[PDB]
């Protein structure tokens, strides 16, 4: 997919998508490019965004933006839950969600399901500051069939996060005041898809809300986040406890905070319409 | 700048900017492309974004997104002011800000400074729904030297909006409870520039705040907005009066509302740091 010193993130319709547009990064030099038994895995140093990881032609992480979507996707469920001790990450090969989860002292053990071990190694070698947590004693790594895992691990997890009736599996895997956080597509591109996803979870969970935030290297520039809670009294849109100016700096948070937490759920009109 | 059925919004460093990246739209057919005495003006029908207007190689408006930045840039100052009657738009050749301003019944007269009459005509011909308001009896159009204009029109305006000391001119042009709204760059790209702009306006106005929102076709996907008030007691971050579900639909608002209004000022950590 590399051209004239330029990488272009085309939509998969190239012979869930973003047809009719594409975003491009200027390349200094390729640093890796193999095929694992799952996906085309490419990393390059870019002119202005640092090292960037692309999987199957889709940008996954950038050194320039190492924090924005990861802080939101992890910290939303984490701070909304009143004492998250047991956490599951589905996806996360790059390390960014893991890094953010480990900032919560209440965590006793954190399990991560990543099928492609090559993504982890790449991230270890080419993307530090994204992949520090892979040596943490609280990390329980698993490369197995993740569906069977979830079938056999009911009532284990205070928080499940997924980098994306599977949602019934997720519901049963959570403990009783469990919160779920899932990567939630683009309101600019997949609004009928988002509407669909929210609707069926309202069948499964007593509380389902959809927040969003800016993310530069994501198609069209905002990622959404689906957040479902098992307890009908959990308001996931106000965090359990509220962070002070110094608690934030202590935690090296660059995007997320209590105020931002709350505002990410104040949706634009056209988004609010389609979710009723 | 047109290639293989694809238009690419490169950064001006092509031999205030976004070096090292670019965004692209798939072209069905060109619809216009002339040089006026000011700027290269190009409009094309795109595969998936409708007709798009590009000026000097910079995307200005799209039929897919006709509303998001327009609704915010215009309605922020408009609803923050308690009775805006006299309004000035600097820029606005496409018509979008004007459309949104005319929704406020309190407006008696609205003056617009656009140098390039070719942009207005193009917008009239190729972009309806963006350019309905060019026939409104409240619109006072002006194609003159806009600096001299502002020198001679002191204490006339309740609201000035600009599609972008200078800012001293603007301050003097405003009446006594005047509010100012200016296109405010990208927090992803021009943070030292945003920091600079906010700092000098805190010298000029007793209240200066910076809000932002998502905007798909803008570089990296969020436009910022600079909002300054002459009265030190004006809190621009809470609108004067608060819109109901029906007032919103009456006004055909697709992005903006009172809740959204307020949240656009809740800045991400890294942005909040750099503005202190």
């Amino acid at each position: 997919k590399l051209h004239k010193g330029w990488f272009t993130e085309f939509s998969p319709d190239d012979l869930g998508a973003w047809p009719g547009q594409a975003f491009s990064l200027q390349v200094k030099k390729v640093l890796f490019h193999e095929k694992s038994k799952y996906q085309d895995v490419l990393v390059f140093e870019s002119t202005t965004y640092g090292n960037v990881l692309v999987l199957d032609g889709i940008v996954q992480a950038t050194e320039r933006d190492e924090f924005s979507y990861q802080e939101m996707l992890a910290h939303l469920p984490m701070f909304a839950h009143p004492d998250p001790k047991r956490v599951l990450i589905i996806g996360g090969g790059d390390g960014g969600i893991l890094r953010e989860v480990l900032k919560h002292e209440s965590v006793e053990k954190v399990t991560m399901c990543e099928i492609d071990e090559m993504v982890i190694d790449v991230a270890k070698k080419f993307l530090p500051g994204m992949s520090c947590g892979f040596s943490h004693p609280k990390l329980d790594l698993f490369c197995g069939d993740g569906f069977e895992f979830l079938k056999n691990h009911k009532n284990e997890f205070d928080v499940i996060i997924t980098d994306s009736s599977y949602y019934e599996l997720l519901r049963d895997a959570l403990k009783e005041d469990g919160i779920l956080s899932s990567q939630g597509e683009s309101v600019w591109l997949h609004l009928p898809l988002i509407a669909h996803l929210v609707a069926f979870n309202r069948k499964i969970f007593p509380a389902v809300t959809y927040a969003q935030s800016i993310v530069s290297t994501y198609p069209s520039g905002s990622m959404g986040y689906l957040i479902c809670a098992k307890n009908a009294n959990r308001d996931v849109t106000t965090p359990a406890r509220t962070l002070t100016a110094e608690q934030i700096k202590a935690l090296n948070l660059r995007f997320y905070n209590s105020e931002v937490h709350k505002a990410a759920f104040v949706l634009p009109q056209f988004v609010k319409n389609a979710l009723e």
